[PDB]
């Protein structure tokens, strides 16, 4: 099973200048909770944004070019990325925009954080078709001293 996980600001913005212009520790905790002990697939730009291997996860990087770090696994196509995960229950695709667009048709589950923040961005989550997805979990949180925007965690499953 392939899942996508992402945090989206208003208008589906997911990044700006290879970074994310919000700091929401509760959402990072959610990301860790839902990805630990699973393989994670990311594009090369997201690998450079994260800046180091994510511990406790098999890190698979998509790039057309040879890899430059043997602490992670480098693959050259979508099919190779999936195969490199082996026979696990759930593969997590962690972006960025180009990678989400290629894996969305293959995904059964979306883990989305909707952040109530107006962010100029240069990268968006794919338009997906709402009729294709059932919301199975949602949990809203007001802003607090640690998280400066309200946010909603949602899980959707392909109908
Ligand atoms: N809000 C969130 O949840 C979230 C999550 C992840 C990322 N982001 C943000 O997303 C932005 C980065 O996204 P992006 O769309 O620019 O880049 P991306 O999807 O991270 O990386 C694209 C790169 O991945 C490689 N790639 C993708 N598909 C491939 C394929 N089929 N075969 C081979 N290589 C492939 C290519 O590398 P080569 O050029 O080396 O061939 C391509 O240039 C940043 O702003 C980051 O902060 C946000
Ligand atoms: C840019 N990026 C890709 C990306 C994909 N999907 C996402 N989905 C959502 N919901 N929120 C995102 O921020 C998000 N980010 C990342 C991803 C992870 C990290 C990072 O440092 N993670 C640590 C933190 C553990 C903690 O603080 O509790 C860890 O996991 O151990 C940094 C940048
Ligand atoms: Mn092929
Ligand atoms: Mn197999
Ligand atoms: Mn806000
Ligand atoms: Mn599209």
């Amino acid at each position: 099973m392939i899942s996508l996980i992402a945090a989206l600001a208003v208008d589906r913005v997911i990044g700006m200048e290879n970074a994310m212009p919000w700091n929401l520790p509760a959402d990072l905790a959610w990301f860790k909770r839902n990805t630990l002990n699973k393989p994670v697939i990311m594009g090369r730009h997201t690998w450079e944004s994260i800046g180091r291997p994510l511990p406790g996860r098999k890190n698979i990087i998509l790039s057309s070019q040879p890899g430059t770090d043997d602490r992670v696994t480098w693959v050259k196509s979508v099919d190779e990325a999936i195969a490199a995960c082996g026979d696990v229950p759930e593969i997590m695709v962690i972006g960025g925009g180009r990678v989400y667009e290629q894996f969305l048709p293959k995904a059964q589950k979306l883990y989305l954080t909707h952040i109530d923040a107006e962010v100029e961005g240069d990268t968006h989550f794919p338009d997906y078709e709402p009729d294709d997805w059932e919301s199975v979990f949602s949990e809203f949180h007001d802003a607090d001293a640690q998280n400066s925007h309200s946010y909603c965690f949602e899980i959707l499953e392909r109908r």
